[PDB]
């Protein structure tokens, strides 16, 4: 379950 801070800087592309 390590993974979320990581997904927005993803949505803003």
């Amino acid at each position: 379950i390590l993974a979320w801070k990581w997904a927005w800087w993803a949505w803003r592309r």
